């Protein structure tokens, strides 16, 4: 019907930083080579999309922003081989070109061809696909799904299963992914471990359930509102701490409830004070802590380098560590087959028009996660 | 001869902090049960013990320090089955007790029964060997080189191969091990990769050896004093920077010359603003900066968490990752099938009864390592 021609569709664009979404009247060309033009069915409102509103994480602008969804392949560019139409898919803020050095590397997944670090909002051959009222509009991380239609290039896009429910499966495009690598690919929490995670919103639940599936005998849930942790047991926190309840320090307790240290801790808040007692919290001859976000525009952190000297190991990593073209396609045949559970995560649908209906719940702490419906 | 006797020896004793060491004559209790004497053969100048000397590394005075060195068991007392009389040891200054949750551990080694955390100066029942005069004087870290016999736990020494050349293999006790294991199984270096070394004294060069065992292509050695440049590239080193040469930050030379940041780094240097430059060198996505050693009277650092978030690791560990009884006898083995040569770090050599000129010659930085002989 529409493979080859310029699709008009309705976009949420952001004019200028600090200023609500606009729905807008936004025409989509057609992909061009190695591109893929995409119907969105559900996207997700992630933290960092408000950071892009907020000017703290810099991105040109105006801009369709936007990076975790789910949708349905309308048409292919040339040379595309991965996907067919009306294949399901994910787009991908994090790419895997397959070439470069850090794709080649067993270890590493934050590939060169990512827009995230010096961000220029187009496509890889530095074009953008979007206007409105003929002005050109910026791509946001390769993937801007806050489109009824967008156009991702083939190496940020993966297919998944068929048989997929697009609803709760965009979920695996950031959030998810995110907090359940960090326990599954980046920590390797191993068997019997006793585990803690600093923040019981969607990213802290999911490093929860990672915790769980890799076996994790005790997982401490931290934070400071109570009504965070019946969530976070039903995932599968073995106990639940409130810092406010006490009056020592975190570490302290943690250090005394965990006879000496924790395994393995997360650190899914994005605050400065909180990583540091994170690190502190385990163990100190062989513990690992794992930062699992960072605010875009976060100062220094002060720490004293002998917590690292007697066996600690501090890191950190994008997208749970994973390799996204090739992990996407298994987290959601792992959803397919029953391993976890997605929909405690989700605790509101809206449809794509309250789009800032969307945002403010997010800025009110009332949601985990709000996905949105096209 | 002497056995299940006291014995009148001499050590070099300090009495009070920033003072000389006194060369004194001291009763050396015999051993306890599960307790070893033996007659020293030769020990390492090192600075952990300038921080004692310095009041910088807290520990109970009066003192006998002294903690990397080789020796001759002189006798054994109830209950020791791993060495006999005769045996040539290394004192441990990391315990292997065997039973503790970080002995059992895969990957720990700081066993819980060391003096180094809560430092009480004595051997593990809570009592001292040493007397001078009637009055007892602590232990260093369960070693106490500085004599002509010392006393130690047997969870605290390892037997070496017997025909082991003592004056060497003394640095197999700290340095050497420290700087090599750091390599070898901290950081895990890989063939192939480029790493880059912050320091070129002892521990640096023996960072480098490490390296170059596991096969790195490129060993870039990094310091201020270009004197340290010949004997970095003896041992390994393919290039050699100089900080005070460029117009631009170390770590931006770093970046550009290994085409966007080592494989592997490692500060041995112990200062606080090298050890964010060192994280910063290595590649964002999948770097490994290991820092080697910490003055124990550091401030804190200051660091942007973002350079975590890429996927950087950071760690730090003590004796080079080792589990000290375990590892210690097959370094020597190693060093007597000629694998690595540890004269390249042996710069002077002075009788024990000269250790405060021994001193003199670290604190100047005229030497790489001095061994004392008795
Ligand atoms: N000092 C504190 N100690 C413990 N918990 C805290 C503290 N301050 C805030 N919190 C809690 O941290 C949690 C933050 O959760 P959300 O704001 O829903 O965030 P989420 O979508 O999970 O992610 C937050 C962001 O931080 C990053 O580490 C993470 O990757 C994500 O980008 C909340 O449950 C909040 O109560
Ligand atoms: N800003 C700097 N940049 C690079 N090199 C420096 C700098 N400042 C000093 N150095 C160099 O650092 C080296 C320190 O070497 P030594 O003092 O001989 O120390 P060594 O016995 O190797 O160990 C020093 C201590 O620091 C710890 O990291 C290490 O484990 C050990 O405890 C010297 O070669 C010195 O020139
Ligand atoms: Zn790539
Ligand atoms: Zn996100
Ligand atoms: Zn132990
Ligand atoms: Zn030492």
């Amino acid at each position: 019907s529409t493979a080859g021609k310029v699709i008009k569709c309705k976009a949420a664009v952001l004019w200028e930083e600090k200023k609500p979404f606009s729905i807008e009247e936004v025409e989509v060309a057609p992909p061009k080579a190695h591109e893929v033009r995409i119907k969105m069915v559900a996207t997700g409102i992630c933290r960092s999309d408000d950071h892009v509103v907020s000017g703290t994480l810099v991105t040109p602008l105006p801009v369709i922003a936007g990076h975790e969804a789910a949708g349905i392949v309308e048409s292919i560019g040339e040379g595309v081989t991965t996907v067919r139409p009306g294949d399901k898919v994910i787009p991908l803020f994090t790419p895997q070109c397959g070439k470069c050095r850090v794709c080649k590397h067993p270890e590493g997944n934050f590939c060169l061809k990512n827009d995230l670090s010096m961000p220029r909002g187009t496509m890889q051959d530095g074009t953008s696909r979007f206007t409105c009222r003929g002005k050109p509009i910026h791509h946001f991380l390769g993937t801007s799904t806050f489109s009824q239609y967008t156009v991702v290039d083939e190496i940020s896009v993966a297919k998944i299963d068929a048989a997929s429910p697009l609803e709760k499966v965009c979920l695996i495009g950031c959030g998810f992914s995110t907090g359940y690598g960090s326990a599954v690919k980046v920590a390797k929490v191993t068997q019997g471990s006793t585990c803690a995670v600093f923040g019981l919103g969607g990213v802290g639940l999911s490093v929860i359930m990672g915790c769980k599936a890799a076996g994790a005998a005790r997982i401490i849930g931290v934070d400071i509102n109570k009504d965070k942790f019946a969530k976070a047991k039903e995932v599968g926190a073995t106990e639940c701490v409130n810092p406010q309840d006490y009056k020592k320090p975190i570490q302290e307790v943690l250090t005394e409830m965990s006879n000496g240290g924790v395994d393995f801790s997360f650190e899914v808040i994005g605050r400065l004070d909180t990583m540091v007692t994170a690190l502190s919290c385990c163990q100190e001859a062989y513990g690992v802590s794992v930062i699992v976000g960072v605010p875009p525009d976060s100062q220094n952190l002060s720490m004293n380098p002998m917590l690292l000297l007697s066996g600690r190991t501090w890191k950190g990593a994008i997208f749970g560590g994973f390799k996204s073209k090739d992990s996407v396609p298994k987290l959601v045949a792992d959803f397919m087959a029953k391993k976890f559970a997605l929909d405690p995560l989700i605790t509101h649908v809206l449809p794509f028009e309250k789009i800032n209906e969307g945002f403010d719940l997010l800025r009110s702490g009332e949601s985990i996660r709000t996905i949105l419906t096209f």
